DNA sequence: ATGGGGTAACGACGCCAGACG
RNA sequence: GCGGCGCGC
DNA sequence: CGTCTGGCGTGCGCGCCGCTACCCCAT
RNA sequence: GCGGCGCGC
């Protein structure tokens, strides 16, 4: 039974041990267990918590009152209790008659000496010191043979861990010095916890208010650094005094990190606090996290684990290096793995009312140290810099802490050149940290998470932890092969980027606008005499002047934040680790500047290593523009390589002279892209031999609705195969044009049956208008989400008449949904089987856990405040999540297959991207892992595991006879052959 | 089903109707209306509130817009909602076609015209509008028949309000304008809320330090009051606008008092806040009862009610006046009531959650507001002048909120002349306003409760409105009379008391002693080469300096505030207000300074009206002189008398030279109380004829174990009666002589037997010893609470082995219990019966509830956390409680009859106290009265009652089955002759 | 020189309520 | 709110 | 359905002060 | 934490 205060105590002890606080940890377990009521708060874990910390002193007086306390309160000894000893015992060097007698006092409690060092977590010290001493009694103890490491023989996988074959692993185009210095540059970054980046705005301001500005504000924040200094001192010396008082507090906690750090970092956050203010529990989490993360690299940096890490990864990148071998092929987690691997230490993190309460108290230490005169330009009454206020249009109030309007004004008058971020937001400058489990890998110190998931953490915490540890291997080396990928930016696009975003900016080409273009109200209130109409009239203008002006801030400083990193980024190679969400689905770890994103982002970006055109690659460089424009989609590939030769003027036009000559690539669907295209298409025919010339931009293929695709190969649909492009056609088949077509049809009907919204719509219905909803309604959109992305799609068309947009969206929605029922009736199945399933699950108070075909667990978090499962998020969420984790497992084998091959391999979900010299090779393995992931009985397999996992019940069986009857009713498969996936061109295109 | 957020809204509404915030009041509706969860949260209290704040303003279009919302909710009106639609009609003056429907829209609710003004409560103001709007459709329309006053009736109470009889009711010596003068002080001082009276302390600090430190203390003043002017109209700014959201905020509560008003409140508390601090909470109740108490005080100011009060007191002042005669005899709530008598207008005080959180609003922004520099004596950083500290002692950590120690140096330092009290804790300053209901009497315009019991408080407020007005009658004139007692102070006694503590005090004398006497310990601290043991040795004895030192100041501070009043009123008559605690026994509402204290306290006081002594009464002074040396304790009246004429020359020289000459009274048992009356017997010898010496002194007559002489009267035990002196002897009868003769006894036989204790207590055991024990037992005193009040008395002893007060006390305190469980078998029967009753009673969910045979309606409050009965508190309580009401009631009725024989009558619960002059006349009446009081069937009734009250649950009859049995089981009463009492010289003595 | 920063760690016994048989 | 005392019955 | 055990509260009315202790380094 | 937007699939 654990409790809010026991999850205090227990984290207070073993904090103690982080900062040798023994005389203070066992102070108030003392006074705990002197106190009738205190005594029965403590456990066995909270006294073998001091216990082990006086054995590391070799404290046995004291490690011998811990005991007398524990038989006292009145509890037994398990393992670290009798490990906690025997360290203590070999530490100061006690008779072999003490350590027998400790030998068989355990034996006699029926505890194994072979279970303590399995059971038991600890330290090489820790270890150590054990076997000392038991050496001393029995000579002869070996511990078990080790350490041979096993290779995952998955199904899928096999091929993949097989020395049989031959692999031709990629290499990077960086020598092995080079490496060592990018590795010193990013551990350098990540050791400060910051990066100092300029700002890509202005500088459009008169010199005498900025100086006096900044002069102001450097000396404020020379006094806010000596009052922080005083509040945090004065706070552990506050603290202190409660444990000194049978009480707990956060005094150990705060002596994890440097004083001079946790002010450096609560003056960063000041800094950076937005002036619309910030929830103040958000801001709690920050603040707990950031000191968390600093004291982690804190315990590495005083331990030898940096040095450790250095002389590691230094060994490491012989792997990686163009001017470096290894003894045998293997992947960078298996030579990573091989060169150490103690794997260090893990350290779990702190329970939740520690986490909050820590934030809030540097979050109010924050608020009550910093002051200044609000008299700003004799500037006597000294105010808070910051302030709580209460939104409470939420119906329950939240708290915000908001800075204090004049020191706002401040820092805008100061215009500060530099914006920082943490280490962990941006970019590493060396290849990431392998995936080694799910506490190791990508960033060098900083911890990170391998699922992104916050709701329900614990549970998908644990079952990675939980099962083999060969399981989780696939997903592992997919996602160190996506951080492993070299990035560079493009000079060129950012230059022109730039230009329009320090200028008036150009909405149209996505680049947002200054607030100098933010619409003003024409003109400011005339009143009194007239009229109270036209006084309201002028409010409701105003509103919306105020709405667009906000809505133009926030992608202003969206945009401010990427293009000032990608101007930091501008002559380095950078990498981005990657982390994975519950469903398997991965994401890059730094998130403002990334593949990811839009068309500006995506332009911005190319690969570090370029690789020869070779014979194809030209035209896979004219095909990938033509893409990128939208003109051709319906067209097949030799009619797009066609259109690209036709139009080859403006393409060369386009690159030449992007905003002064004919502006082509501006009314391409992606125009950034286009517009990047046309520069490598350009360099390229330009070269003296454009198939020798070595390209870096990336040329994407992609599976049209995917999610259909999925749901095609399962139910083995014939009608739905060829609609989204698994049958092979010599055209692309579009289900977004032919749901748009159906629903015209509809439209007609409807319009001569006397419907209002029909007869208005006419010539509204557009591929445009339907796309996103055909796309994301097998992801879990419904008619409501359905009907606001049609409402979206109406309001930008002008013709429309808007009075109608409500009546037509609502309408357009039920169409949509009408036309895909019918389209896809052998999918609906499928989605009702697994709907029904889950709802079913759901219903007996479990949540819906499978595994997917490349080993990894998933578990649905959605609960309800033990927290009972929400039925209706694990019904409607069990089909999008499951086609997700399978879509998810073909990207990683497709990743995983294409390394062995030599192909440098990224992914937007179900969008590839390679060179345009391996497109092919790409597509090749991107059919073949589809047709053997799918050529499996996935159903069958995931319907006899929920027969397994959740009828195994034995009371009651009546509920579980039901279940059985569902999970048994596997929809039968349809005719279509798999196989022809393999010959299938427009698949992923 | 009340609720915390709603009990908040309900407030927030009706405290709109105080500050006419209806705007402000309507928009909080509304939005929680317009709101689908919170339109839930309302109720047609709070609609109404709204609706009746419309009404008073003539605004019908709003009232009919809450209408709208009451059955949109959807809930009916009721007699509040048509009483204010009404009112609203007669203002507005509206056709009567408007006023017949509402008048018949009511008839069909089933609502009655004539049950709206006896069920709604209604100002004068809105009774009227509401009758203008009904005499319009029925003019022929009236009011019940009124006012003809009722007269008690009760047994007991018959012959104190019938007319019949011949009444000479005692006037005061002060004619009717000095009494109007008078008036006008005491009013004057509760409009301030303030009283200023200068200390009795110092001077002794040199004049450089006092005037830089009052300099400081001015300007730092003038800071406090201008950023609290500041933080009050930000804080009323930030509450609006949370009002202006739809939230519930203080808001209007602070609108409920002048800013100034609140601002000098707050200043008043910093400048008072004691140096060790004061718990938070303690803080929050004070400053929500100090804002009520004065906005009370602004509403009477601004409303007429202070006019309507001269006029009326100014009038009722004839019938005290001694040039100023009444048209029929009446006691002074009779006379009261006869010139009003509209009873103003009652206020309903706030829901507990809402005087909390004010009260924390208030401290918290005194905390907030007020900052000094810490630098004191280029005086640059500025810290709050108030911080909050946590005492973990408790195991559930109290916050307390200390001033910091440099502000409190700076008072020390400043030696500030004045001390300052709240109107209500004061004695007043004119006869206070009779008891007319629970809610009407004492002080003049601040609030007093009846009943002082603040736990349990809902209950018995309720049951003393519930019961019929007449009910309480008995009481509300006792305690008027108690109230009209007309004070003065011993000036002579003054002088002496603040030469001894002026200089170095007189603890022997109970003078506390100021910290120049403190021990100190011999010598400071001479380390560190030898010795720990020592070292240890000095550390015991620092800590037991500082607990005398603790407790030395303690006693000087309480004695500070007593003697500075004292030192106020001296040359002035002064009167206390009395209150009752549930057990209906009164007490004085002044706290600080008054007749139920301490020897030094009741030798201060005098009664202001003299009364010529007689034929008997200097032989009275000589008697208490004699009883208060405590020399002839054991003795007859008449060698009381003899002994006082045998040191006749040793009072004469006490009152002459009280600490230069032979200092006689010094070692009396009361020696300032001896003093005092050495000073009244050598003024009356000396007198030209004793005889018509006009005397002030009072004298005491007191009832010897008076919880033991009830029980000997319940049951008519004689041998009880005996011992306790109901039945008549020539010599007084000491219980506590009796006891510690039978325990010595008991200890001569265990001391053979071979106990140790019984051993070493040879000669210890004396009447002071077992006293306070033999005395409080009758109260509830446990064996574990005696042992402690023995310990006390060992502890004192100096020839008594202190190794074994531990073992002498417990020993003493079982033979104490045993000695009275022998001497009173009679008692012990009824204290099981009660005992028993009230186990049984509480077992069953219930509170034990009874009614005093003078129709006082008690209930024990004793519950735990509806909350279920506190079962041990409610058995272990019920026997003292009820003798408590029995000795009560008999004070009750001693002063009521004494008043009708014109006598001055104070008592100290079971002490008697009249003028020298009167004494026979009040034992004659005490006696008369005790015998009137137990002649009635008490137990008999109280059974009769617990029966029908306790007895009438359908369901289950098996506990009450079980019940009855035992209720019925009243012990059969002894031999004793109750009418003896009459002729029993030493009952009360 | 002194305010405040830093840090050091004998006793009883009825009563019920929940935990047991 | 607990504690230390004091006083009163 | 009875017997064992452990934590709770021990008279209540009023008043005060205290809320850990203190060395010795800092201003 | 809600909201407003934007982007991605």
């Amino acid at each position: 039974q654990l409790s809010g205060q026991q999850q205090r105590l227990l984290a207070f002890f073993k904090c103690c041990l982080l900062t040798d606080q023994l005389p203070l940890a066992h102070h108030l377990l003392v006074v705990h267990h002197g106190q009738r009521q205190k005594r029965k708060l403590l456990t066995l874990d909270m006294y073998n918590a001091v216990m082990l910390g006086w054995a590391r002193q070799g404290a046995f007086k004291e490690l011998v009152y811990v005991l007398f306390m524990v038989k006292d309160a009145g509890l037994t000894p398990d393992l670290l209790s009798y490990a906690a000893a025997l360290q203590c015992m070999g530490r100061q060097d006690q008779d072999a008659g003490t350590i027998e007698r400790c030998l068989e006092q355990m034996s006699q409690e029926g505890l194994k000496l072979q279970a303590l060092f399995t059971a038991v977590l600890l330290s090489e010290e820790d270890r150590a010191t054990v076997l000392k001493a038991v050496h001393k009694v029995k000579p002869t103890f070996s511990l078990p043979p080790q350490l041979p490491p096993p290779v995952n023989t998955s199904k899928l996988l096999r091929d993949v861990y097989a020395k049989d074959g031959r692999v031709s692993y990629p290499k990077l185009h960086l020598p092995l010095k080079t490496l060592q210095c990018l590795f010193e540059k990013q551990l350098h970054m990540e050791l400060a916890s910051r990066v100092c980046v300029v700002s890509v705005e202005k500088p459009t301001l008169p010199s005498k208010e900025v100086k006096h500005a900044r002069k102001t504000l450097k000396t404020l924040r020379d006094q806010w650094e000596k009052a922080l200094c005083r509040a945090l001192r004065e706070t552990k010396n506050r603290l202190e005094r409660e444990v000194y008082e049978g009480r707990f507090s956060l005094y150990p906690f705060l002596c994890l990190l440097d004083e001079r750090e946790v002010v450096r970092m609560l003056l960063q956050v000041l800094q950076a606090l937005p002036a619309q203010g910030e929830s103040f529990t958000t801001l709690a989490r920050e603040l707990s996290a950031r000191t968390f993360s600093r004291h982690v690299v804190q315990r590495q940096r005083v331990s030898g684990q940096v040095q450790a890490l250095q002389n590691h990864y230094r060994k490491y990148l012989c792997l990686l290096a163009s001017d470096a071998e290894v003894p045998e092929p293997c992947l960078p987690r298996q030579y990573w793995e091989e060169l150490g691997a103690p794997e260090a230490l893990r350290e779990q993190p702190w329970p939740l009312p520690v986490q909050m309460e820590l934030g809030k108290l540097l979050a109010e230490m924050l608020v009550q140290a910093t002051q200044m005169p609000c008299s700003l330009d004799r500037s006597s009454r000294l105010v808070p810099v910051l302030y709580h206020v209460y939104s409470f249009r939420n119906v329950q109030q939240i708290g915000i802490l908001k800075p204090h309007p004049a020191y706002v004004q401040l820092l805008e008058k100061a215009a500060e050149p530099t914006l920082t971020f943490e280490a962990v937001d941006v970019p590493m400058l060396c290849p990431p940290l392998p995936w080694t489990s799910p506490h190791s890998g990508a960033f060098l110190l900083s911890p990170t998470k391998l699922m992104r998931t916050v709701e329900g953490a614990t549970q998908h915490q644990e079952l990675l932890e939980t099962c083999p540890p060969t399981a989780l291997h696939g997903a592992l080396d997919a996602l160190t092969q996506l951080g492993n990928c070299a990035w560079r930016v493009n000079g060129r696009v950012l230059d022109l980027v730039l230009q329009l975003f320090q200028a008036k900016g150009c909405p149209q080409l996505g680049v947002p606008a200054p607030p100098s273009e933010a619409p003003q109200p024409p003109e400011a209130h005339l009143p009194h005499s007239a009229a109270p109409a036209r006084k309201a009239e002028l409010r409701r203008e105003l509103a919306h002047c105020q709405k667009v002006a906000r809505e133009m801030h926030s992608l202003r400083a969206e945009a401010l934040y990427r293009l000032s990193l990608a101007q930091h980024l501008r002559d380095r190679v950078f990498w981005l680790p990657h982390n994975m969400d519950f469903r398997g689905r991965t994401y890059p770890c730094p998130p403002h500047f990334n593949h990811l994103g839009s068309d500006v982002a995506r332009a911005l970006l190319e690969f570090a290593q370029g690789r020869p055109l070779g014979p194809h690659g030209l035209d896979w460089l004219k095909i990938h523009l033509v893409n990128l424009t939208g003109l051709k989609k319906r067209e097949p590939l030799r009619k797009r390589l066609a259109f690209a030769e036709e139009v080859m003027d403006d393409i060369l036009d386009s690159a030449d002279q992007p905003l002064t000559g004919r502006k082509w690539w501006m009314g391409a669907e992606e125009p950034w892209q286009t517009l990047a295209c046309c520069m490598e298409v350009a360099n390229a025919v330009r070269a003296s031999d454009p198939a020798a010339y070595v390209s870096h931009l990336p040329v994407h293929q992609d599976g049209s609705c995917n999610g259909l695709q999925h749901y095609a190969a399962l139910g083995r649909d014939s009608v739905g195969a060829a609609s989204v492009n698994l049958e092979p056609s010599d055209v692309p088949q579009d289900v977004y044009s032919g749901v748009a077509a159906q629903v015209e049809v509809f439209r007609r009907q409807d319009a001569q049956r006397g419907m209002r919204v029909a007869q208005v719509l006419e010539g509204f219905i557009t591929r445009k208008v339907v796309k996103q909803t055909v796309m994301t309604v097998v992801y879990g959109v419904t008619r409501y989400g359905g009907r606001l992305q049609i409402e979206k799609r109406l309001r930008e068309l002008s013709d429309f008449p808007q009075e109608f947009v409500w009546e037509a969206s609502h309408y357009l929605v039920r169409q949509v949904f009408k036309s895909l029922q019918e389209m896809f009736s052998g999918t609906r199945a499928i989605q009702h089987w697994l709907t029904e399933s889950a709802r079913l699950i759901s219903h007996m108070g479990s949540v819906v856990e499978w595994v997917t075909p490349l080993g990894v667990p998933v578990i649905q978090p959605y609960r309800l405040d033990s927290r009972k499962p929400n039925t209706r998020k694990q019904k409607n969420g069990f089909p999008p999540n499951f086609i997700h984790s399978l879509d998810s497992s073909h990207m990683m084998l497709t990743a995983l297959h294409c390394y062995r091959k030599g192909l440098t391999f990224v992914s937007v979900h179900d969008c590839y991207w390679t060179h345009a010299a391996d497109v092919s090779v790409m597509n090749q393995v991107c059919r073949e892992q589809f047709v053997r992931l799918h050529s499996e009985p996935i159903l069958q397999d995931l319907s006899r595991f929920l027969v397994k996992r959740f009828c195994s019940e034995p009371q009651k069986i009546l509920e579980a006879s039901q279940l059985k009857e569902t999970l048994q009713a596997v929809p039968k498969p349809g005719a279509f052959d798999l196989e022809q996936v393999k010959r299938s061109t427009y698949f992923f295109s």
